[PDB]
């Protein structure tokens, strides 16, 4: 599925994004724009085998089980085919699991070298919330 931004903010408020370990709303929103376009079924190969998978491109190295990345840590305890639902809930608890692992929301590259330090309250400027 591929969200709206409005959609999407509205989402992730109700399953508890919002501020979560102080990151205010807008920060997830720009993150899962530049991540994957805001398209639940988004996957991305890496040079390394591993899959980066959904709407937060969660990696199979150390989030969850592809079933074809020898290593695998699988934190989250899910499928990476889980993560390419409509339904945001498995991505978004996943996600609450990888913030709080010591480096924030750095995490993420593109929330790294495209949103942080910007206005990210521009992402959900308009939306009814």
């Amino acid at each position: 599925k591929v969200f709206g931004r409005c959609e999407l903010a509205a989402a992730m408020k109700r399953h508890g994004l919002d501020n979560y370990r102080g990151y205010s709303l807008g920060n997830w929103v720009c993150a899962a724009k530049f991540e994957s376009n805001f398209n639940t079924q988004a996957t991305n190969r890496n040079t390394d085998g591993s899959t980066d998978y959904g709407i937060l491109q969660m990696n199979s190295r150390w989030w969850c089980n592809d079933g074809r990345t020898p290593g695998s840590r699988n934190l989250c305890n899910i499928p990476c085919s889980a993560l390419l639902s409509s339904d945001i809930t498995a991505s978004v608890n996943c996600a609450k699991k990888i913030v709080s692992d010591g480096n924030g929301m750095n995490a993420w590259v593109a929330w790294r070298n495209r949103c942080k330090g910007t206005d990210v309250q521009a992402w959900i400027r308009g939306c009814r919330l």
